[PDB]
């Protein structure tokens, strides 16, 4: 009860600003994860001892895919750890227990392949699952590891807080679904601009918590541009074995996912950043004030995106 996790003073400092990057130190990650959750969350949150059993268990149910791997899944829940953290009372205890587990769980398993591929190529998931086929499975294993012995977290909540919790958790993963995203934006924008967006009704809250897991899930484009340039290199890596992969299936694969058309990538950046990026950290910036660093990141890196271009690197 009395023991707390501590970080050594730069990463005890840096680890509280959106722009954090985890490092390559790979033995590190779980206690800045656990780290995150006493300071989130509180030291009473979770037994420690199954808290570790489970995030080790998390872990092992990462593959060792170039981006959609164990290094993703911890930085996606820094981000929701600096979203919590800027806005302390706006969450109940119930959500701040819920979120960070969802984005350490909400790729989990993940084969490096999209939902699109999954259909294309007739997996057995896309037969269990028509829509969303990758992220009803990450929240199915998620259910999975937290039914092995030692290895349930909530075990402390009464039925109706566990079942409360369970469905922030895989709402929360079922909306990292990019496909769901731009129809979840525009409804919240509509909602902030007519002045209806209410936070004490639970679909407003649903809605808002959806965009902030699609915050978290994109924030390689809100770190310092040579993290977001590195990191860009691991997403490309993975869609392109999915292009290679769409060619053996005999169909030409889109050009984002086209080795062959590596020079069009700043250009499809371009469009990435005014299509999702933006839009996605501008609706959150009007729903939660304090989360502007994250657009004005994004800015950032659009910016140099648009030099890219321009030959200036
Ligand atoms: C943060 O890192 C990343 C890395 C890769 C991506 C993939 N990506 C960008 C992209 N790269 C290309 C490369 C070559 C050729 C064509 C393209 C292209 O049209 N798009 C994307 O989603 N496009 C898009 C465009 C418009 C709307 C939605 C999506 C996104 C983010
Ligand atoms: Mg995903
Ligand atoms: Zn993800």
């Amino acid at each position: 009860g009395l023991m707390q996790f501590t970080l050594p003073v730069r990463l005890c400092k840096e680890i509280e600003l959106f722009h954090f990057d985890i490092g390559p130190f790979e033995n590190m990650w779980p206690g800045i994860f656990v780290y995150m959750v006493h300071r989130s969350c509180g030291t009473s949150c979770f037994e420690l001892e199954k808290l570790c059993r489970f995030i080790m268990s998390v872990k092992k149910n990462y593959r060792r895919v170039p981006y959609h791997n164990w290094k993703h899944a911890v930085t996606v829940a820094h981000c929701m750890y600096a979203i919590l953290q800027n806005n302390h009372t706006l969450f109940t205890d119930l959500e701040r227990k819920g979120l960070l587990i969802a984005c350490l769980c909400h790729d989990l398993d993940h084969r490096g392949f999209s939902n699109s591929y999954l259909q294309k190529f007739d997996h057995p998931l896309a037969a269990l699952y028509s829509t969303s086929t990758m992220e009803q499975h990450h929240f199915s294993q998620t259910v999975s590891i937290l039914q092995l012995e030692g290895h349930n977290i909530f075990s402390t909540l009464s039925s109706s807080e566990y079942e409360q919790v369970l469905e922030i958790i895989r709402k929360a993963i079922i909306a990292t679904d990019l496909a769901l995203y731009f129809g979840n934006r525009k409804q919240l924008e509509e909602m902030y601009q007519t002045g209806s967006l209410n936070l004490n009704n639970q679909s407003h809250r649903d809605r808002v918590i959806g965009l902030m897991m699609t915050a978290c899930d994109l924030c390689s484009v809100t770190k310092l541009w040579p993290v977001t340039k590195l990191t860009a290199n691991d997403i490309y890596a993975e869609f392109w074995a999915e292009g290679d992969e769409m060619k053996k299936l005999g169909i030409q694969p889109i050009p984002m996912m086209d080795r062959d058309k590596k020079d069009e990538v700043p250009q499809g950046q371009l469009g990435f950043y005014n299509a999702v990026a933006i839009p996605c950290y501008t609706t959150l910036t009007q729903i939660l004030p304090p989360t502007e660093p994250l657009l004005k990141a994004c800015r950032d890196n659009l910016s140099q995106w648009e030099k890219v271009i321009r030959g200036e690197e």
